[PDB]
């Protein structure tokens, strides 16, 4: 944190930051080796050539937009090692990944939004990933304010999120019936993660510790580290099976989208 | 802010952060409610079409850079709308955008340089969004320094922003008489916004409680909010119908510049 | 600092803050002029056409990437202009780039390789330079954290650090048969830069106050002076005429690269 620390005698008893240290470093860790395992694996594949048949790049090279989704895993794995630093070390640590609620997902989040849109061929980019930046910001503000304002900061973060969400609803709409049926497929499962894991966490805020009170900051912690493997992980598997379908149907047999 | 924070007695009578809180956030909401409606209707406006007569974008889509006059005002609001969050709950708040001037700048500013700069055709952007982005940092620098090294800063920022300003009117002057007539009217007097009301900002400095302490934080709030919705909105207003003048001409007439 | 101060009677003797002020303004103040007066040539050269035989260019403009290395310098020396003012006003003031070690590195190292990649065509570019970037991060927390966790975090950046490099010999390695003499000559010498004196800032760690104990405060401040005259200014010089010399075989001369 920027001001506060651990005591030297420790965090008092049932203060908000006496949890289960051991616990979140251990799932920390976990989480990090299977995070960052799964960006190497997608970046590896992607070197590979186009669609299953490995077909070789004409350009000898991989198109830049395609490693989004790898170092976006790589990422994310890296903080979970510096969030179980941190849970190990005992919490409260001078440089803290897990202090400031969703901080950390002010980079992440706006690279999973272009990784998508760049895969689907989603038109304006750049207000997809901006809108998403800023919502991102106002959940910082959200946990970080005490006062009543929260629910003012929510409010400011629903004013971008939802209507980014129902825009890409329609885009999405769009795109769906040019692409080939394998590659509906890992759409559909793909919009599951995005349309309904993606609200999920304001959902949460409601039963947070600035809500209703029913969720702690250890399960808080959690229930993270399994959303960030679904949002990011599974995610990323599966823009890559996506890309290597559509490259198999139109690069590799040269069929052409039903544009 | 990092450190400080408001007593829970409230701010002392007459130290420097005694302000008119309910007037100063009324006044931010009013500013977030303007600025954001003004990118609303920029963004909606770039998806009718080219020009006045809403020609169709051959791809369907508008060009990404359009966006940027309508994102910088979107963005702009929203921070007036958490400006006003902190003003009301009295100043100091843990997520203040009020309390590091022009810390908030650091992001948008760059962002105008940027959209004027691809509107008229200006040449290495790269350059000029940097030399805005350090000039900003600098000013930043200069408000958070108490010593004489203020004056220090200030200096280093104007290395940049003198030099800066000085190649834009060049470049300007270059682009000017390639436009059609109502183009160039609209070109004139977005230059009265860059090279007029600009240079207030380190004018303002020299007056502030930095300086010979002429005016006070409050008025300095105030003078920022319609400072902001001269550089931003007006701004923006001018861009937009200067691109709509600029296709109604190249697209839908099929004339050619003078070039 | 974020919480730190210096008291107003100063430092306390002997505390690891007692350094010589006076000397290190005044490496800071010359190392600012020496790398700013790089990055303006570097500019100033660029404009003047492609090659040695100064050839305009087709556009009338040089390309964006090639304003990298000059701006970098740019941006390295304005920051040690700040980093004197911090060192003139006796450490410690509010706005100090010398407090958080390696911070300052977070946004130049990314534009280094991304500016080394563009130069020599190697591929892949966003996944060198967030590597660049993460790895800095990890060195922010490495200096950041007292406990015997900062070997952790040491470890966490050579998982990319030491890849990444091994990467790229790999890709130099491909590239450096494709061009002519004058070129392999300017490239030996930045590979020297890259390989050679990126490894001992890792080096450095382990002698460091963080380490063995056996490099103080001051000389790491005197030290990575020097280390980034090297790194920013001398790097930039051999980037501008390694393009000067691809340049003047392949525009001037109209001559094929061994690709
Ligand atoms: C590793 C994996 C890669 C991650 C990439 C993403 C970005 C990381 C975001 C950083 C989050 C940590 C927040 C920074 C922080 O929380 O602050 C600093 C630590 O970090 C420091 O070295 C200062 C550096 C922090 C820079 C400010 C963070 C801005 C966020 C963007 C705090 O140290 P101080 O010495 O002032 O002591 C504070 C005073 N105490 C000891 C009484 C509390
Ligand atoms: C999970 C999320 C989405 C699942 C995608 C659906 C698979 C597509 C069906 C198919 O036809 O897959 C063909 C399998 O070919 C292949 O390369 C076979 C798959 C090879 C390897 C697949 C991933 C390897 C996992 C290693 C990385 C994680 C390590 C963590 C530590
Ligand atoms: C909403 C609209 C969108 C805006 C986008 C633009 C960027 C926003 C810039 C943030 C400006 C606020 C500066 C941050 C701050 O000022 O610091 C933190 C709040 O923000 C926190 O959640 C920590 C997050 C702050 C991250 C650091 C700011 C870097 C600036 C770039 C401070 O909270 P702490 O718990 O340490 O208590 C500090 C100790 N007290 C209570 C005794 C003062
Ligand atoms: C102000 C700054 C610059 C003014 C631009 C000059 C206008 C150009 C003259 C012209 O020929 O405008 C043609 C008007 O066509 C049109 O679309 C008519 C204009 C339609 C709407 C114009 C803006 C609507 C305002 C709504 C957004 C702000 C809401 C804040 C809350
Ligand atoms: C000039 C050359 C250009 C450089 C470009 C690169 C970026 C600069 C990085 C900034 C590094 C400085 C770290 C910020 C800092 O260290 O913090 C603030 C100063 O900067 C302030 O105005 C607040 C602004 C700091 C924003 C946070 C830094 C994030 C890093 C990215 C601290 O001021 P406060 O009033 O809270 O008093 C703190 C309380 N005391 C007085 C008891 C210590
Ligand atoms: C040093 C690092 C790398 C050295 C590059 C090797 C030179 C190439 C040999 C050559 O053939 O250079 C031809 C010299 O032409 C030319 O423009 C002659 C060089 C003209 C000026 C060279 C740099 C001017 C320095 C001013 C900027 C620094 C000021 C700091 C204050
Ligand atoms: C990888 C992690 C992801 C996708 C995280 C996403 C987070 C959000 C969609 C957060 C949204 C909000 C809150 C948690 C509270 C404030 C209001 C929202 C909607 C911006
Ligand atoms: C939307 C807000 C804008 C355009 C703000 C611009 C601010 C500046 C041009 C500031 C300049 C400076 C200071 C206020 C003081 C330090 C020196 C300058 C010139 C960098
Ligand atoms: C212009 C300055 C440059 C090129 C600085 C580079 C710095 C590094 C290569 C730092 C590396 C690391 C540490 C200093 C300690 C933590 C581990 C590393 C390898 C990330
Ligand atoms: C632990 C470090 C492992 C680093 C390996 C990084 C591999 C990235 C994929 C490259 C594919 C070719
Ligand atoms: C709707 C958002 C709730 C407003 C929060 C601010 C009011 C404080 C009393
Ligand atoms: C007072 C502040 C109001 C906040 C303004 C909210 C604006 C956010 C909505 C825009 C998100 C849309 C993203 C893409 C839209 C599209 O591509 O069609
Ligand atoms: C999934 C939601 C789980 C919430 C758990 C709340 C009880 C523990 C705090
Ligand atoms: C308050 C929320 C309003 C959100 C509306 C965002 C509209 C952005 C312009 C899109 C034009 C098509
Ligand atoms: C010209 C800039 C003013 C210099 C400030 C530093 C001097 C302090 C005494
Ligand atoms: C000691 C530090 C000195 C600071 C160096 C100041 C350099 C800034 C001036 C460059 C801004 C020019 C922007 C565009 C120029 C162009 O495109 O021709
Ligand atoms: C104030 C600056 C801009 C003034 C807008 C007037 C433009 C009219 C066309
Ligand atoms: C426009 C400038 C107005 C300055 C006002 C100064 C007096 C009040 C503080
Ligand atoms: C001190 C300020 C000097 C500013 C000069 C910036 C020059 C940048 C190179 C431009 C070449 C044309
Ligand atoms: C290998 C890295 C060293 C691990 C640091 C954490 C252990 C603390 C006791
Ligand atoms: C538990 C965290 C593990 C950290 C993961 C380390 C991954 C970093 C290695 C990737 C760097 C490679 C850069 C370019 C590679 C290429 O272009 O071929
Ligand atoms: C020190 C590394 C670079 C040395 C520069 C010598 C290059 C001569 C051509
Ligand atoms: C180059 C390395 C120099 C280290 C100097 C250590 C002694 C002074 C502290």
């Amino acid at each position: 944190p920027f001001y506060d620390s651990r005591p030297p005698e420790g965090w008092p008893r049932g203060s908000v930051n006496d949890m289960d240290y051991p616990l979140l470093g251990s799932i920390c860790a976990i989480s990090a080796i299977a995070i960052a395992g799964s960006g190497i694996w997608m970046l590896y594949r992607l070197d590979l050539g186009m669609g299953y048949s490995c077909k070789p790049y004409k350009s000898g090279r991989a198109p830049e937009v395609n490693s989004i989704s790898g170092i976006v895993c790589l990422l994310c794995g890296t903080m979970y090692a510096a969030k179980s630093f941190d849970f190990f070390d005992g919490g409260g640590t001078p440089f803290s990944l897990n202090w400031y609620w969703y901080l950390d997902y002010v980079f992440t989040c706006p690279l999973l939004i272009v990784d998508f849109a760049f895969t689907l061929d989603i038109p304006q980019k750049l207000r997809y990933s901006i809108a998403v930046f800023v919502a991102l910001w106002c959940a910082v503000a959200a946990f970080a304010t005490p006062s009543a304002f929260r629910f003012a900061y929510y409010a400011l973060g629903c004013c971008w999120f939802i209507p980014l969400s129902l825009f890409l609803i329609r885009d999405v709409k769009k795109r769906y019936q040019v692409y080939p049926p394998k590659c509906q497929r890992l759409l559909f499962w793909a919009c599951v993660v995005f349309f309904g894991f993606w609200p999920l966490f304001p959902l949460l805020f409601i039963f947070s510790w600035q809500g209703s009170g029913h969720i702690s900051r250890q399960a808080y912690y959690i229930i993270h580290a399994f959303l960030d493997l679904v949002c990011k992980s599974i995610f990323g598997f599966l823009m890559t099976f996506f890309r290597l379908e559509l490259e198999e149907h139109t690069e590799v047999q040269g069929l052409p989208l039903k544009e």
